Protein backbone atom coordinates (compact mmCIF):
# COMPACT_ATOMS: atom_id res chain seq x y z
CA UNK A 1 0.00 0.00 0.00
CA UNK A 2 1.00 3.82 0.02
CA UNK A 3 1.11 6.61 2.84
CA UNK A 4 -1.04 9.32 0.58
CA UNK A 5 -2.77 8.94 -2.18
CA UNK A 6 -3.15 12.24 -4.05
CA UNK A 7 -6.07 12.34 -6.94
CA UNK A 8 -4.90 15.01 -9.46
CA UNK A 9 -1.96 15.28 -11.52
CA UNK A 10 -2.64 19.22 -11.84
CA UNK A 11 -0.02 21.85 -10.25
CA UNK A 12 -2.08 21.61 -6.42
CA UNK A 13 -1.35 17.75 -6.14
CA UNK A 14 2.25 18.06 -7.92
CA UNK A 15 2.76 20.24 -5.31
CA UNK A 16 1.63 18.69 -2.39
CA UNK A 17 3.94 15.22 -3.86
CA UNK A 18 6.69 17.30 -3.64
CA UNK A 19 6.19 18.68 -0.57
CA UNK A 20 5.15 15.07 1.18
CA UNK A 21 8.40 13.50 -0.61
CA UNK A 22 10.50 15.83 1.66
CA UNK A 23 9.91 13.53 4.24
CA UNK A 24 9.97 10.25 2.67
CA UNK A 25 6.23 9.81 2.41
CA UNK A 26 5.36 7.11 0.13
CA UNK A 27 2.70 9.03 -2.37
CA UNK A 28 0.79 8.13 -5.53
CA UNK A 29 -0.37 10.77 -8.14
CA UNK A 30 -3.53 9.29 -9.56
CA UNK A 31 -4.34 11.26 -13.45
CA UNK A 32 -7.08 10.42 -15.55
CA UNK A 33 -5.60 12.06 -18.54
CA UNK A 34 -2.71 10.34 -19.92
CA UNK A 35 -1.46 13.06 -22.11
CA UNK A 36 -1.14 16.66 -20.19
CA UNK A 37 -3.50 19.13 -21.59
CA UNK A 38 -2.08 21.29 -24.00
CA UNK A 39 -4.31 24.24 -22.66
CA UNK A 40 -2.62 26.90 -21.36
CA UNK A 41 -5.01 28.23 -18.30
CA UNK A 42 -2.84 30.01 -16.11
CA UNK A 43 0.09 32.93 -17.03
CA UNK A 44 2.30 32.70 -14.53
CA UNK A 45 2.94 33.00 -10.30
CA UNK A 46 2.16 36.11 -8.07
CA UNK A 47 4.25 37.33 -5.06
CA UNK A 48 3.77 34.34 -2.43
CA UNK A 49 3.73 31.60 -5.15
CA UNK A 50 7.42 32.98 -6.18
CA UNK A 51 8.34 32.86 -2.52
CA UNK A 52 6.89 29.29 -2.17
CA UNK A 53 9.38 28.21 -4.65
CA UNK A 54 12.00 29.85 -3.44
CA UNK A 55 11.65 27.94 -0.10
CA UNK A 56 11.88 25.00 -2.41
CA UNK A 57 15.38 25.53 -4.40
CA UNK A 58 13.27 25.51 -7.35
CA UNK A 59 12.76 29.50 -8.55
CA UNK A 60 15.98 28.87 -11.04
CA UNK A 61 14.14 26.54 -12.96
CA UNK A 62 10.68 28.90 -13.40
CA UNK A 63 13.01 31.94 -13.88
CA UNK A 64 14.91 30.33 -16.84
CA UNK A 65 11.36 29.18 -18.41
CA UNK A 66 9.85 32.45 -17.72
CA UNK A 67 10.39 36.41 -17.26
CA UNK A 68 9.57 38.67 -14.33
CA UNK A 69 7.21 41.79 -14.80
CA UNK A 70 6.47 44.42 -12.55
CA UNK A 71 3.53 46.86 -13.93
CA UNK A 72 0.30 47.98 -13.10
CA UNK A 73 -3.55 46.83 -13.49
CA UNK A 74 -3.33 43.78 -11.57
CA UNK A 75 -6.33 44.23 -9.04
CA UNK A 76 -9.63 44.88 -11.70
CA UNK A 77 -7.88 45.83 -14.50
CA UNK A 78 -6.92 49.46 -12.58
CA UNK A 79 -3.92 50.57 -14.40
CA UNK A 80 -1.44 51.64 -12.75
CA UNK A 81 2.56 50.86 -11.20
CA UNK A 82 4.04 48.40 -9.18
CA UNK A 83 4.00 49.32 -5.41
CA UNK A 84 7.28 50.67 -3.86
CA UNK A 85 7.58 49.39 -0.23
CA UNK A 86 6.15 45.90 -0.92
CA UNK A 87 6.84 43.91 2.26
CA UNK A 88 8.66 40.98 0.09
CA UNK A 89 12.00 40.42 -1.48
CA UNK A 90 10.35 39.08 -4.72
CA UNK A 91 8.18 42.21 -5.26
CA UNK A 92 7.67 41.33 -9.20
CA UNK A 93 5.37 38.40 -11.03
CA UNK A 94 7.07 35.95 -12.71
CA UNK A 95 5.05 35.00 -16.14
CA UNK A 96 5.01 31.36 -16.52
CA UNK A 97 2.39 29.63 -18.71
CA UNK A 98 0.81 26.83 -16.34
CA UNK A 99 1.96 24.13 -18.61
CA UNK A 100 5.52 24.62 -17.64
CA UNK A 101 4.31 25.55 -13.82
CA UNK A 102 2.61 22.00 -14.62
CA UNK A 103 6.04 20.36 -16.21
CA UNK A 104 8.35 21.81 -13.38
CA UNK A 105 6.53 20.69 -10.35
CA UNK A 106 5.87 17.19 -11.87
CA UNK A 107 9.52 16.33 -12.53
CA UNK A 108 10.58 17.83 -9.30
CA UNK A 109 8.00 15.47 -7.52
CA UNK A 110 9.45 12.47 -9.76
CA UNK A 111 12.88 13.66 -9.36
CA UNK A 112 11.85 13.24 -5.21
CA UNK A 113 10.48 9.74 -5.51
CA UNK A 114 6.62 10.18 -6.12
CA UNK A 115 4.77 7.58 -8.02
CA UNK A 116 3.30 9.57 -10.93
CA UNK A 117 0.63 7.10 -12.70
CA UNK A 118 -0.91 9.01 -15.94
CA UNK A 119 -4.14 7.72 -16.97
CA UNK A 120 -5.72 6.15 -14.05
CA UNK A 121 -9.19 7.73 -13.08
CA UNK A 122 -10.81 7.54 -9.48
CA UNK A 123 -14.64 6.23 -9.77
CA UNK A 124 -15.36 5.41 -6.29
CA UNK A 125 -14.11 5.47 -2.89
CA UNK A 126 -14.45 4.23 1.07
CA UNK A 127 -12.80 4.35 3.83
CA UNK A 128 -12.72 2.53 7.50
CA UNK A 129 -10.57 3.11 10.59
CA UNK A 130 -7.33 2.33 9.65
CA UNK A 131 -7.01 3.38 5.82
CA UNK A 132 -8.61 4.56 2.36
CA UNK A 133 -9.96 2.52 -0.27
CA UNK A 134 -9.99 3.71 -3.66
CA UNK A 135 -11.42 1.94 -6.72
CA UNK A 136 -10.56 3.08 -10.02
CA UNK A 137 -12.21 2.70 -13.81
CA UNK A 138 -9.72 0.12 -14.64
CA UNK A 139 -10.62 -1.94 -11.54
CA UNK A 140 -7.51 -1.83 -9.16
CA UNK A 141 -8.00 -0.96 -5.87
CA UNK A 142 -5.45 0.94 -4.11
CA UNK A 143 -5.04 1.34 -0.05
CA UNK A 144 -4.03 4.26 1.62
CA UNK A 145 -3.58 6.21 5.04
CA UNK A 146 -4.82 9.18 3.54
CA UNK A 147 -6.09 10.16 0.55
CA UNK A 148 -6.41 13.72 -0.72
CA UNK A 149 -8.22 14.94 -3.65
CA UNK A 150 -6.72 17.59 -6.29
CA UNK A 151 -8.71 16.77 -8.87
CA UNK A 152 -10.16 20.08 -10.35
CA UNK A 153 -13.24 21.59 -9.98
CA UNK A 154 -15.23 19.04 -11.01
CA UNK A 155 -13.86 17.32 -8.35
CA UNK A 156 -15.21 13.39 -8.42
CA UNK A 157 -13.54 12.79 -5.04
CA UNK A 158 -15.64 15.69 -3.79
CA UNK A 159 -18.91 13.99 -4.74
CA UNK A 160 -18.08 11.10 -3.18
CA UNK A 161 -18.22 12.57 0.20
CA UNK A 162 -21.10 14.60 0.19
CA UNK A 163 -19.25 17.64 1.04
CA UNK A 164 -21.57 20.47 -0.28
CA UNK A 165 -20.26 23.14 -3.01
CA UNK A 166 -22.09 26.09 -2.44
CA UNK A 167 -21.80 29.74 -4.20
CA UNK A 168 -23.00 31.50 -6.71
CA UNK A 169 -23.72 30.38 -10.46
CA UNK A 170 -22.10 31.23 -13.62
CA UNK A 171 -24.05 34.53 -14.47
CA UNK A 172 -20.94 36.23 -16.81
CA UNK A 173 -19.47 33.99 -19.08
CA UNK A 174 -16.42 35.33 -21.38
CA UNK A 175 -14.35 34.42 -24.40
CA UNK A 176 -10.47 32.80 -24.30
CA UNK A 177 -8.77 32.67 -27.45
CA UNK A 178 -4.89 32.11 -28.52
CA UNK A 179 -4.58 33.15 -31.80
CA UNK A 180 -3.16 35.69 -34.58
CA UNK A 181 -5.10 38.04 -36.78
CA UNK A 182 -4.83 39.29 -40.34
CA UNK A 183 -4.35 43.24 -38.64
CA UNK A 184 -1.60 44.94 -37.67
CA UNK A 185 0.03 43.92 -34.14
CA UNK A 186 1.35 47.85 -33.79
CA UNK A 187 -2.71 48.53 -34.76
CA UNK A 188 -4.42 46.41 -32.53
CA UNK A 189 -2.04 48.10 -29.58
CA UNK A 190 -4.29 51.46 -29.90
CA UNK A 191 -7.37 49.86 -30.69
CA UNK A 192 -7.55 47.97 -27.31
CA UNK A 193 -6.93 50.93 -25.11
CA UNK A 194 -9.77 53.15 -26.29
CA UNK A 195 -12.32 50.55 -26.07
CA UNK A 196 -10.98 49.63 -22.47
CA UNK A 197 -12.37 52.60 -21.28
CA UNK A 198 -15.74 50.87 -21.23
CA UNK A 199 -15.87 47.28 -21.57
CA UNK A 200 -12.45 46.31 -19.27
CA UNK A 201 -12.42 42.66 -20.15
CA UNK A 202 -11.42 42.91 -23.39
CA UNK A 203 -7.50 42.03 -23.58
CA UNK A 204 -5.34 41.18 -26.12
CA UNK A 205 -1.43 39.71 -24.97
CA UNK A 206 1.21 38.70 -27.40
CA UNK A 207 3.30 35.04 -26.93
CA UNK A 208 6.33 36.59 -29.12
CA UNK A 209 5.88 33.07 -31.14
CA UNK A 210 3.71 35.26 -33.64
CA UNK A 211 0.57 34.46 -31.45
CA UNK A 212 -1.47 36.25 -29.19
CA UNK A 213 -3.97 35.57 -26.30
CA UNK A 214 -7.25 37.64 -26.68
CA UNK A 215 -9.93 37.70 -24.40
CA UNK A 216 -13.18 38.83 -25.27
CA UNK A 217 -16.58 38.54 -23.19
CA UNK A 218 -19.04 36.62 -24.56
CA UNK A 219 -23.01 37.05 -24.73
CA UNK A 220 -25.35 35.41 -22.83
CA UNK A 221 -24.65 31.94 -20.92
CA UNK A 222 -24.02 28.68 -22.48
CA UNK A 223 -25.60 25.64 -21.29
CA UNK A 224 -23.36 23.11 -22.35
CA UNK A 225 -20.39 24.52 -20.51
CA UNK A 226 -18.19 22.70 -22.30
CA UNK A 227 -19.03 22.64 -25.36
CA UNK A 228 -15.94 24.17 -27.94
CA UNK A 229 -17.05 27.57 -28.98
CA UNK A 230 -17.13 28.38 -32.88
CA UNK A 231 -14.33 30.76 -34.61
CA UNK A 232 -17.90 32.63 -36.02
CA UNK A 233 -18.74 33.52 -32.30
CA UNK A 234 -15.33 35.01 -31.46
CA UNK A 235 -15.73 37.15 -34.17
CA UNK A 236 -19.30 38.41 -33.89
CA UNK A 237 -18.18 39.15 -30.23
CA UNK A 238 -14.83 41.11 -31.20
CA UNK A 239 -17.32 43.23 -33.58
CA UNK A 240 -19.97 43.41 -31.56
CA UNK A 241 -17.88 45.00 -28.47
CA UNK A 242 -14.32 46.51 -30.43
CA UNK A 243 -16.04 46.93 -33.57
CA UNK A 244 -12.81 44.82 -35.83
CA UNK A 245 -12.77 41.18 -36.05
CA UNK A 246 -8.95 41.60 -36.95
CA UNK A 247 -9.36 38.74 -38.80
CA UNK A 248 -8.08 35.96 -36.90
CA UNK A 249 -5.54 33.44 -38.31
CA UNK A 250 -4.93 29.91 -37.21
CA UNK A 251 -6.34 29.32 -33.66
CA UNK A 252 -4.68 27.16 -31.69
CA UNK A 253 -7.53 26.34 -29.05
CA UNK A 254 -10.74 28.12 -27.62
CA UNK A 255 -12.62 27.78 -24.86
CA UNK A 256 -14.95 29.58 -22.67
CA UNK A 257 -15.15 29.72 -18.66
CA UNK A 258 -17.64 31.17 -16.56
CA UNK A 259 -17.97 33.12 -12.97
CA UNK A 260 -19.42 30.16 -10.61
CA UNK A 261 -17.89 31.35 -7.90
CA UNK A 262 -18.32 27.87 -5.61
CA UNK A 263 -16.29 26.86 -2.74
CA UNK A 264 -16.20 23.25 -0.50
CA UNK A 265 -17.97 23.19 2.93
CA UNK A 266 -15.55 21.16 4.38
CA UNK A 267 -11.80 20.76 3.56
CA UNK A 268 -11.51 17.14 5.73
CA UNK A 269 -14.03 14.34 6.23
CA UNK A 270 -11.45 12.15 7.96
CA UNK A 271 -8.47 10.98 6.23
CA UNK A 272 -9.92 12.47 3.06
CA UNK A 273 -8.98 16.02 2.07
CA UNK A 274 -9.50 18.89 -0.78
CA UNK A 275 -7.38 20.88 -2.38
CA UNK A 276 -7.25 23.57 -5.28
CA UNK A 277 -10.17 23.58 -7.56
CA UNK A 278 -11.71 20.74 -5.97
CA UNK A 279 -12.13 23.04 -2.81
CA UNK A 280 -12.62 26.02 -4.16
CA UNK A 281 -13.58 27.61 -7.82
CA UNK A 282 -13.87 30.96 -8.67
CA UNK A 283 -13.36 33.30 -12.02
CA UNK A 284 -10.25 33.01 -13.88
CA UNK A 285 -10.65 36.82 -14.93
CA UNK A 286 -9.76 38.06 -11.20
CA UNK A 287 -8.36 34.56 -10.26
CA UNK A 288 -6.20 32.94 -8.02
CA UNK A 289 -6.88 29.64 -8.33
CA UNK A 290 -3.40 28.49 -9.28
CA UNK A 291 -1.97 30.50 -6.65
CA UNK A 292 -4.09 29.43 -4.19
CA UNK A 293 -4.64 25.13 -5.14
CA UNK A 294 -0.09 26.07 -4.66
CA UNK A 295 -0.33 27.38 -1.21
CA UNK A 296 -3.35 25.03 -0.21
CA UNK A 297 -1.27 22.25 -0.83
CA UNK A 298 2.00 24.18 0.31
CA UNK A 299 -0.09 24.32 4.14
CA UNK A 300 -1.43 20.51 3.74
CA UNK A 301 2.01 19.19 2.78
CA UNK A 302 4.44 19.40 6.05
CA UNK A 303 0.98 18.49 8.37
CA UNK A 304 0.17 15.37 6.47
CA UNK A 305 3.60 14.60 6.24
CA UNK A 306 4.01 15.09 10.24
CA UNK A 307 0.80 12.85 10.78
CA UNK A 308 2.49 9.97 9.02
CA UNK A 309 5.81 10.32 11.08
CA UNK A 310 3.23 10.40 14.40
CA UNK A 311 5.37 13.63 15.49
CA UNK A 312 2.32 15.63 14.92
CA UNK A 313 0.20 17.23 17.14
CA UNK A 314 -3.78 16.34 18.22
CA UNK A 315 -5.10 18.83 16.16
CA UNK A 316 -3.04 19.25 13.36
CA UNK A 317 -4.52 18.30 10.36
CA UNK A 318 -7.73 19.83 11.20
CA UNK A 319 -6.10 23.13 11.08
CA UNK A 320 -6.00 23.08 7.20
CA UNK A 321 -9.45 23.29 6.98
CA UNK A 322 -9.57 25.87 9.70
CA UNK A 323 -6.69 28.17 7.91
CA UNK A 324 -7.52 27.27 4.18
CA UNK A 325 -11.07 28.11 4.07
CA UNK A 326 -10.95 31.68 5.18
CA UNK A 327 -8.17 32.13 2.39
CA UNK A 328 -10.22 30.63 0.42
CA UNK A 329 -13.86 33.03 1.27
CA UNK A 330 -11.93 36.20 1.22
CA UNK A 331 -10.06 35.23 -2.52
CA UNK A 332 -13.74 34.14 -4.11
CA UNK A 333 -15.06 37.12 -2.81
CA UNK A 334 -12.74 39.48 -4.18
CA UNK A 335 -13.21 38.06 -6.80
CA UNK A 336 -16.54 38.97 -7.48
CA UNK A 337 -15.56 42.60 -6.29
CA UNK A 338 -13.12 42.56 -9.37
CA UNK A 339 -15.85 41.74 -11.81
CA UNK A 340 -18.00 43.76 -10.62
CA UNK A 341 -15.55 46.96 -11.01
CA UNK A 342 -15.32 45.53 -14.70
CA UNK A 343 -18.90 45.53 -15.18
CA UNK A 344 -19.91 48.15 -17.86
CA UNK A 345 -22.93 49.08 -16.53
CA UNK A 346 -23.33 52.82 -15.32
CA UNK A 347 -23.98 51.95 -11.21
CA UNK A 348 -20.71 49.76 -11.16
CA UNK A 349 -18.24 52.36 -13.49
CA UNK A 350 -19.15 54.81 -11.21
CA UNK A 351 -17.38 52.83 -8.46
CA UNK A 352 -14.42 52.00 -10.42
CA UNK A 353 -13.69 55.21 -11.10
CA UNK A 354 -13.73 56.31 -7.32
CA UNK A 355 -11.31 53.47 -7.15
CA UNK A 356 -9.17 54.81 -9.76
CA UNK A 357 -8.72 57.48 -7.95
CA UNK A 358 -7.67 55.54 -4.54
CA UNK A 359 -5.49 53.71 -6.14
CA UNK A 360 -3.51 56.96 -6.34
CA UNK A 361 -2.29 56.44 -2.83
CA UNK A 362 0.26 54.30 -2.47
CA UNK A 363 -0.44 53.12 0.79
CA UNK A 364 -4.30 51.58 -1.13
CA UNK A 365 -2.05 50.48 -4.00
CA UNK A 366 0.07 48.44 -1.60
CA UNK A 367 -3.05 46.86 0.11
CA UNK A 368 -4.44 45.63 -2.82
CA UNK A 369 -1.35 44.11 -4.04
CA UNK A 370 -0.74 42.93 -0.98
CA UNK A 371 -3.98 40.97 -0.72
CA UNK A 372 -4.09 39.72 -4.06
CA UNK A 373 -0.29 38.37 -4.28
CA UNK A 374 -1.65 36.50 -1.16
CA UNK A 375 1.44 37.69 1.12
CA UNK A 376 -0.68 39.03 3.40
CA UNK A 377 -2.49 35.95 4.59
CA UNK A 378 -2.23 35.98 8.09
CA UNK A 379 -3.26 32.88 9.97
CA UNK A 380 -5.15 32.29 13.34
CA UNK A 381 -1.99 30.92 16.15
CA UNK A 382 -2.83 32.71 19.39
CA UNK A 383 -1.54 35.56 21.52
CA UNK A 384 1.77 37.52 21.02
CA UNK A 385 4.12 38.93 18.79
CA UNK A 386 3.11 41.44 15.86
CA UNK A 387 4.28 38.76 13.37
CA UNK A 388 2.14 35.59 14.58
CA UNK A 389 0.05 34.39 11.18
CA UNK A 390 2.18 35.51 8.73
CA UNK A 391 4.86 34.63 6.68
CA UNK A 392 8.42 35.67 6.93
CA UNK A 393 9.54 37.25 3.46
CA UNK A 394 13.29 36.01 2.49
CA UNK A 395 15.62 37.64 5.30
CA UNK A 396 19.09 39.13 3.94
CA UNK A 397 21.38 37.42 6.50
CA UNK A 398 25.15 37.47 7.22
CA UNK A 399 25.50 34.57 4.83
CA UNK A 400 23.33 34.07 2.06
CA UNK A 401 19.55 34.51 2.14
CA UNK A 402 17.02 32.67 4.21
CA UNK A 403 14.92 30.85 2.20
CA UNK A 404 18.01 29.10 1.20
CA UNK A 405 18.09 26.98 4.54
CA UNK A 406 14.41 25.92 4.26
CA UNK A 407 14.45 23.47 1.16
CA UNK A 408 13.99 20.48 3.41
CA UNK A 409 11.19 21.33 4.44
CA UNK A 410 12.14 21.09 8.36
CA UNK A 411 11.11 23.65 11.63
CA UNK A 412 13.00 26.30 10.90
CA UNK A 413 14.33 29.09 14.37
CA UNK A 414 15.96 32.07 13.38
CA UNK A 415 18.52 32.99 16.53
CA UNK A 416 19.92 35.70 16.23
CA UNK A 417 21.43 35.58 19.13
CA UNK A 418 22.78 32.51 19.89
CA UNK A 419 21.29 31.92 23.18
CA UNK A 420 18.44 29.91 22.40
CA UNK A 421 18.54 26.29 21.59
CA UNK A 422 15.86 23.22 20.94
CA UNK A 423 16.17 20.21 23.04
CA UNK A 424 13.99 17.14 21.62
CA UNK A 425 12.90 18.64 18.28
CA UNK A 426 16.25 18.30 16.17
CA UNK A 427 14.54 15.54 14.68
CA UNK A 428 12.08 18.28 12.99
CA UNK A 429 13.41 21.74 13.92
CA UNK A 430 16.74 23.29 12.78
CA UNK A 431 18.95 26.12 14.20
CA UNK A 432 20.01 28.52 11.92
CA UNK A 433 22.04 31.32 13.78
CA UNK A 434 22.50 34.11 11.51
CA UNK A 435 22.20 37.62 12.21
CA UNK A 436 20.13 39.82 10.37
CA UNK A 437 19.90 43.27 9.76
CA UNK A 438 15.81 43.07 8.72
CA UNK A 439 14.78 41.89 11.65
CA UNK A 440 14.04 44.24 14.28
CA UNK A 441 13.19 40.72 16.59
CA UNK A 442 15.85 38.63 18.87
CA UNK A 443 14.57 35.14 17.12
CA UNK A 444 11.76 34.07 15.29
CA UNK A 445 10.21 30.42 14.80
CA UNK A 446 8.66 29.30 11.52
CA UNK A 447 6.90 26.43 10.39
CA UNK A 448 7.97 24.45 7.28
CA UNK A 449 5.27 26.84 5.50
CA UNK A 450 7.35 30.15 6.58
CA UNK A 451 4.38 31.50 8.76
CA UNK A 452 5.38 32.83 12.37
CA UNK A 453 4.20 30.98 15.38
CA UNK A 454 6.65 32.14 17.99
CA UNK A 455 8.80 35.56 18.15
CA UNK A 456 10.65 37.25 21.10
CA UNK A 457 13.85 36.33 23.34
CA UNK A 458 12.69 33.73 26.01
CA UNK A 459 13.80 30.60 26.50
CA UNK A 460 10.69 29.12 28.40
CA UNK A 461 8.45 31.09 26.37
CA UNK A 462 10.10 29.27 22.90
CA UNK A 463 9.05 26.39 25.58
CA UNK A 464 5.69 26.84 25.48
CA UNK A 465 4.85 27.51 21.65
CA UNK A 466 7.23 24.91 20.42
CA UNK A 467 4.90 21.65 21.23
CA UNK A 468 2.19 23.19 19.98
CA UNK A 469 3.49 22.82 16.52
CA UNK A 470 5.75 20.40 16.19
CA UNK A 471 4.59 17.95 18.97
CA UNK A 472 5.90 16.63 22.21
CA UNK A 473 10.25 15.98 22.55
CA UNK A 474 12.27 12.82 22.28
C1 LIG B 1 -8.81 30.14 -18.57
C2 LIG B 1 -8.24 30.09 -17.18
C3 LIG B 1 -7.29 31.03 -16.79
C4 LIG B 1 -6.75 31.01 -15.51
N1 LIG B 1 -5.81 31.97 -15.17
C5 LIG B 1 -5.30 31.94 -13.96
C6 LIG B 1 -4.32 32.94 -13.61
O1 LIG B 1 -3.90 33.84 -14.34
N2 LIG B 1 -3.85 32.83 -12.32
C7 LIG B 1 -4.23 31.88 -11.39
O2 LIG B 1 -3.72 31.90 -10.26
N3 LIG B 1 -5.16 30.94 -11.73
C8 LIG B 1 -5.66 30.98 -12.96
N4 LIG B 1 -6.60 30.03 -13.31
C9 LIG B 1 -6.99 29.03 -12.31
C10 LIG B 1 -5.99 27.88 -12.20
O3 LIG B 1 -5.40 27.61 -13.47
C11 LIG B 1 -6.72 26.62 -11.71
O4 LIG B 1 -7.38 26.92 -10.49
C12 LIG B 1 -5.80 25.42 -11.50
O5 LIG B 1 -5.46 24.86 -12.77
C13 LIG B 1 -6.43 24.37 -10.61
O6 LIG B 1 -5.39 23.55 -10.04
P1 LIG B 1 -5.66 22.04 -9.66
O7 LIG B 1 -4.44 21.18 -9.98
O8 LIG B 1 -6.15 21.94 -8.26
O9 LIG B 1 -6.82 21.64 -10.66
P2 LIG B 1 -6.58 20.89 -12.04
O10 LIG B 1 -5.46 21.53 -12.77
O11 LIG B 1 -7.91 20.87 -12.79
O12 LIG B 1 -6.19 19.43 -11.59
C14 LIG B 1 -7.11 18.33 -11.78
C15 LIG B 1 -6.43 17.24 -12.56
O13 LIG B 1 -6.88 15.95 -12.09
C16 LIG B 1 -7.53 15.24 -13.13
N5 LIG B 1 -8.68 14.53 -12.58
C17 LIG B 1 -9.96 15.00 -12.45
N6 LIG B 1 -10.79 14.14 -11.91
C18 LIG B 1 -10.00 13.03 -11.67
C19 LIG B 1 -10.29 11.77 -11.11
N7 LIG B 1 -11.50 11.40 -10.67
N8 LIG B 1 -9.27 10.88 -11.01
C20 LIG B 1 -8.06 11.24 -11.44
N9 LIG B 1 -7.68 12.40 -11.99
C21 LIG B 1 -8.70 13.25 -12.07
C22 LIG B 1 -7.89 16.28 -14.19
O14 LIG B 1 -7.95 15.68 -15.48
C23 LIG B 1 -6.72 17.25 -14.06
O15 LIG B 1 -5.58 16.82 -14.80
C24 LIG B 1 -7.17 30.03 -14.60
C25 LIG B 1 -8.11 29.08 -14.98
C26 LIG B 1 -8.65 29.10 -16.27
C27 LIG B 1 -9.68 28.07 -16.65
CL1 LIG C 1 -9.73 51.90 -15.84
CL1 LIG D 1 17.43 36.23 -5.45
CL1 LIG E 1 -5.70 60.98 -5.56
Amino acid sequence: MFDVIVVGGGPTGLMLAGELRLHGVRVLVLEKETEPTRQSRAQGLHVRSIEVMAQRGLLERFLERGHTVAVGGFFAGLATSWPERLDTAHSYVLAVPQVITEQLLAEHATALGAEIRRGRALVGLRQDEDGVTVDLADGEQLRARYVVGCDGGRSTVRKLLGVAFPGEPSRVETLLGEMEMTASQEELTSVMTEVRKTQQRFGAMPLGDGVFRVVVPAEGVAEDRTASPTLDEFKQQLRAHAGTDFGVHSPRWLSRFGDATRQAERYRVDRVFLAGDAAHIHPPTGGQGLNLGIQDAFNLGWKLAAEVDGWAPEGLLDTYHAERHPVATEVLDNTRAQIQLMSTEPGPQAVRRLMAELVEFENVNRYLIEKITAISVRYDVGEGHELLGRRMRDLALKHGRLYERMHEGRGLLLDQTGRLSVAGWEDRVDHVVEVSEELDVPAVLLRPDGHVVWAGEDQQELLTRMPAWFGAAT
